[PDB]
């Protein structure tokens, strides 16, 4: 058991790497207080990478962490923890927890995994590691802290969080923290909608998607988020909408890391695809009616029962509802209405789509659809004019 | 003499036809003044188009109309003309003009045009014709009302009036009208940038450009406005500046009969493209800079001589040279910089104008940099990560 590394002990750490929230810690060191930095960015720093937070925490009260700043810029509200503005760098000061503030001991405990709960401190170049930490970060662990059993009844949510650094570092979990998942991944169900839609755009759209829903298949917390979707899955292995969902993942992460800006309006409207289509079917032939109005239930329907689940806010589905629609119209060949239709705002998305549905589906006639937007798109007005 | 013509045997302008603008005139006809449709309306109407705009003209005072309206969405300002808004609707409502305002008659007098002043009434069915108006319609003629010479003189802008309509519908500028013009035609510099600009977009964005130039040129009506340009005119007429100052402008006109947005700031980054080709290489050797820090010289350079006779929007300016900056960044056959690239706001722009400028030099180095771009852009993150 060690709970202090020296600086001379512990990979750089260099106090170099820490941009300015360091002016943040020396103003409580200042004035007789402990300054410590948690979490992600320790971890990271540690680990070698650049941290894309930095965190700190402090013995002060948030009503003196309050006085010490009344000058600085403290952007709004939130109990306990506090936000300090410098602009396109803002920096997190938490009071320790424990009747309510306690120690730095104390507040260690009632954070989620091993790695996320590193301290370093400015005042003396030390890290602080009350818990498993520095072995689990080396050999590449993601250990829980109290009892799993328990804290995944308290906050089911941190199961979601276990896969999600599983993916991200190319850690594995702990098989104590890895055992109970299975059997309570169900226990999502008692989550609001909203608060599993922040966790499935963390999970997929951060660019690792790909390595992270393989985690989320292989642990039964998949089916929670996406019940529409698990439905058709298929004993064989790899259908259209199987090759799909890995594709847009793969590539919604590809684009990430390039550093893309990216839909999620679209990572939905991808996923959710196939599964239109197919109550498109059975709303045609049972009930029998138009292809069009068929369709059009179609939406309302997976988006009702799929935003029962996650809740998709009305701006994103509005957007799907749109990247779907132009899907039939992209399809009948045509002119005149093709230049309206290049002009839709969610135009870039929806080819994006029709990309898809004809790399997977490996149709050829729609590979034909996708080289004359192809071309239509890229070309300049005077051939435009001659492609209808 | 023929001042009153009828609803048969005019090319009825039905009732019908009519935006319901006519609730306006109708409140004004119940109330006691009556109430006359003119000019942009009046004159597409009659030659069968639908109108693009309905304005009323009434003898009521500016402040009886503010009173009639008084439950009305009436938008404000401006003496006389008042203005009043449904939704995508707003009726312009001016009184008659003259100690300053009296009868019909007084009124079609101040208006430029022939055509343009032509007056209906729903309450007769019948078009008053106070100048040639019908017959000049018929035999399609631009005819200036009063004195060309002392009304150009009067306002500048009236001469380009004249060479904009012109072009719009089919017609001829009738010879006293056009006499005076070349002569005249310096006039304009009398005249503030900011009209110059606002009329210089009537003319080369409203979708008529082309045929507009043809003619600003036939008139040396060109040159007071793009000094700049003229200058690099040639007597072959085929440079390759030339050749995209047409280009661009039929494109533009072909983007608007198909009802797409039109950029601005493209069409200049288009026509001062060779003078700030030219302004650079001169800044090049005549005083030894590297290219590119040459270039940003020159791109100040054509900017301010240009604002010396259009009042070019700031706006309009940094999205120009952003539009030319990417022609350089786009020529080298960048790397893994390009994800950012294809993503700047401006890319399709940039894209449009390498697009012409392999067009018109009839290059073939710069046509690849089209191909290939046209590839990179359209692909997926797959196929993208590839090419690079
Ligand atoms: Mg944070
Ligand atoms: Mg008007």
């Amino acid at each position: 058991q060690v709970t202090v590394i020296p600086r001379e002990q512990h990979a750089i750490s260099r106090k170099d790497i820490s941009e300015n929230a360091l002016k943040v810690m020396y103003r409580l060191n200042k004035a007789g207080y402990e300054a410590w930095l948690v979490g992600g960015g320790v971890r990271d720093l540690l680990l070698g990478k650049k941290p894309k937070d930095f965190d700190v925490t402090t013995n002060a009260t948030p009503e003196q962490v309050r006085k010490l700043f009344r000058n600085c810029r403290l952007v709004g509200r939130r109990f306990r923890l506090a936000h300090v503005m410098f602009g396109p760098e803002i920096i997190e000061v938490a009071t320790f927890r424990g009747n309510i503030f306690g120690s730095i001991e104390e507040d260690a405990q009632r954070r989620d995994f091993t790695i996320n709960s590193l301290y370093y401190s400015v005042a003396d170049f030390t890290v602080r590691d009350y818990v498993g930490g520095m072995k689990d970060l080396k050999d590449g662990v993601i250990r829980l802290i109290g009892n799993p059993e328990t804290r995944y009844r308290e906050d089911p949510v941190r199961m979601l969080r276990a896969v999600r650094f599983a993916a991200k570092l190319g850690m594995r979990i702990s098989p104590e923290t890895a055992e109970p998942i299975p059997r309570l991944a169900t226990l999502l169900n008692d989550i609001p909608p909203a608060h599993l839609f922040e966790e499935s755009l963390k999970l997929l759209q951060a660019g690792y998607g790909y390595e992270t829903y393989k985690l989320l298949c292989e642990y039964h917390l998949f089916q929670p988020l996406f019940p529409t979707i698990t439905r058709y899955f298929t004993e064989n292995g790899d259908s259209p909408m199987e090759r799909i969902i890995e594709q847009v993942l793969k590539n919604t992460d590809t684009r990430i890391h390039n550093d893309m800006r990216v839909n999620p309006a679209f990572l939905f409207a991808a996923m959710f695809w196939y599964p239109l289509l197919e109550t498109a079917q059975k709303i045609a032939q049972e009930s029998g009616l138009t292809y069009h109005d068929a369709f059009a239930l179609a939406m309302n329907d997976v988006l009702d029962e799929a935003c029962r689940s996650l809740a998709i806010p009305k701006r994103l589905t509005t957007l799907t509802r749109d990247i779907w629609q132009l899907q039939l119209r992209m399809s009948r060949r045509q002119g005149k209405r093709a230049w309206k239709l290049l002009e839709h705002p969610k135009f870039r998305a929806a080819y994006d789509l029709l990309a898809l549905r004809a790399e997977v589906e490996r149709n050829a006639e729609l590979q034909r659809l996708v080289k004359w937007w192809g071309e239509f798109q890229v070309s300049a007005p005077p051939d435009q004019k001659g492609m209808l």
